[PDB]
């Protein structure tokens, strides 16, 4: 995800 993980 956005700045993270996935």
């Amino acid at each position: 995800r956005r700045w993270f993980w996935r």
